[PDB]
């Protein structure tokens, strides 16, 4: 059951930006969203498939824990906190997309494509190269779609194991103070028109879990910070968070 509410659009237009919001309240099993036409769009999902790409890796021992150091290769990039070691905690903090993509090589096609389809994650079609078909290849998922994902990753219902994903939610936290703890991704997508900022994962309560999942028009990365301020004003005006 959803509900649409234009008044968020108001946060968008202040920033001449366009974008779509979505809540979900998973006490009542009630969702809220802006627009609920691009709500349902499918886009690339960029960074923000590191969740999925994690799980698997993971659960699969490509990765042996959260401790374990994925050496820089030496080859210098523009991103400076790419060109450094990083465990899957600083890899996910700074989206180190030659990491992931390294693990989706040693994953293999086979495996991704059987446990996308395990996941239910978007389209499940990893058609383009294993390495980058996340950032250019033929996966699409929709702002919805990200939330009936993550809120089985919430509820270790995913089919990987419960450590896998227990593991994975401890490297997407983004903020925790005495009023809330946010568990969250961006995604940053560029290859493909139209470009696109994501941010989707949770807020954690005394006594309820807020999910959401954003994302927004980012024809240039000056706008990258709107991701979660836009997301954080809706959840204000929405008394979410102080
Ligand atoms: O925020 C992310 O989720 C993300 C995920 C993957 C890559 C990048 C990225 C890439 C190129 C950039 C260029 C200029 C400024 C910032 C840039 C950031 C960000
Ligand atoms: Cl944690």
């Amino acid at each position: 059951e959803w509900q649409e509410n234009k008044s968020w659009n108001a946060h968008f237009t202040e920033h001449k930006s366009q974008g779509v919001v979505v809540l979900w309240n998973e006490n009542k099993q009630q969702g809220f969203t802006n627009n609920l036409k691009r709500a349902n769009q499918a886009f690339l999902p960029a960074s923000t498939f590191k969740i999925p790409n994690s799980l698997i890796a993971l659960d699969l021992g490509v990765v042996k824990d959260e401790h374990q150091v994925f050496k820089w290769d030496g080859q210098t990039r523009d991103i400076a906190t790419w060109n450094r070691d990083h465990n899957l905690i600083t890899a996910m903090k700074y989206s180190v997309v030659p990491v992931y993509q390294e693990f989706a090589r040693q994953i293999g096609e086979a495996r991704m494509s059987k446990m996308l389809h395990a996941f239910d994650y978007g389209n499940e079609d990893i058609s383009g190269n294993v390495d980058s078909f996340w950032l250019d290849g033929g996966i699409r998922i929709s702002a919805t779609e990200q939330i009936s994902f993550l809120r089985k990753l919430y509820h270790n219902k995913l089919h990987v194991s419960e450590r896998s994903q227990r593991i994975v939610k401890q490297a997407m936290l983004t903020e925790a103070n005495g009023d809330y703890i946010i568990r969250a991704k961006t995604g940053y997508s560029t290859r493909i028109e139209p470009k696109i900022g994501w941010w989707v994962g949770w807020v954690e309560l005394d006594d309820n879990v807020w999910f959401f999942a954003m994302n927004m028009d980012m024809p240039t990365s000056d706008g990258l910070g709107l991701r979660q301020a836009i997301t954080k004003e809706v959840l204000k005006q929405e008394k979410i968070i102080p």
